[PDB]
């Protein structure tokens, strides 16, 4: 349903598995790798045009 | 098929001018970006997608197509992608540029010129009459 | 009627953002313009114009809507100016949704496009871009 | 049905006018009952479409 989006350290990654949303990170899973990802630099985004 | 769209990237005058093209009708939108890069195509994509159903983009292998970006506006507006329509299209556009360039003195003015006579000309329906005909059948 | 439409500029974060409306089925466009001009205004309709069958548009007494470049705009492509407050409710309701999805964007030109997508989109029963599409193919095919 | 041509002679376009003739570098067009003649670099000359 979501999809996370994200910058390391400039170019937005992703998109990558959303795995947990925290109070001041997000987990994900980009391809087969699990990072750990603040807030300020992580985009979740909703499938909005399919429902 | 009435949600199949095309969409690549012609250049006149040293500028980046954007086609988006309703295979099944052949009507077009046209703009003039200030970049070829994503964050411009995709911006490009959330104006079309919020106005015809917007299922899925053929796109080539530009790095602004296959961008990061797109993708999030894609996944967000329910956009498929797929990796010579608008290929033929643009010479089309083109022609009709030249046709009318020396009446405006900007590009992107003779660009909305040339989509405007392309969309509205008939033969019989016009490009831009068969697009709501098809989209308005297929509710 | 199919071809009348409602123009108007709102202000958001120090950006003009000008919006047309069909009032036939309240469908919106919007677009943020780098200055309140007659240049910007007369690119948007032409853009309109070669998009939907713009024949009458209802503006305010703005500068930017009774500029010449406008008129000239709307000669060529055929369009009436005449100078039910549909653009004023409309400009709430678009600020309202931006609002509503202003963190999920940097720029807010793009969460301007979010809120003209979740417009036209919304059932409550046709969506507002299900009866333009449906009110000006009903006048073509008839 | 004709033209309308839009020029600027000091700001503000002027027009629409009544073309009379295109040259090279200069435009003789007619605004309401004066005749003008324009720079093509200072006048439009927009066909009727639409
Ligand atoms: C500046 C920027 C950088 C990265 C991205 C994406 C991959 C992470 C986007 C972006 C693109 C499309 C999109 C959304 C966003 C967040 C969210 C919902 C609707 O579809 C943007 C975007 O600008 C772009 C739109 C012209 C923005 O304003 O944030
Ligand atoms: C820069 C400029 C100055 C004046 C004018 C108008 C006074 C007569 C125009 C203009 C406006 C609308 C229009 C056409 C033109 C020539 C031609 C045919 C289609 O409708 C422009 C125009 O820029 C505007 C379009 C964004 C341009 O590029 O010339
Ligand atoms: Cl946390
Ligand atoms: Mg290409
Ligand atoms: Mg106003």
């Amino acid at each position: 349903n979501f999809r996370v989006y994200y910058r390391d350290s400039p170019v937005w990654k992703g998109p990558a598995k959303l795995l947990e949303k925290g109070e001041g990170a997000v987990v994900i899973q980009d391809n087969s790798d699990i990072k750990v990802v603040p807030r300020r630099k992580a985009k979740i985004i909703r499938d909005y045009g399919k429902q």
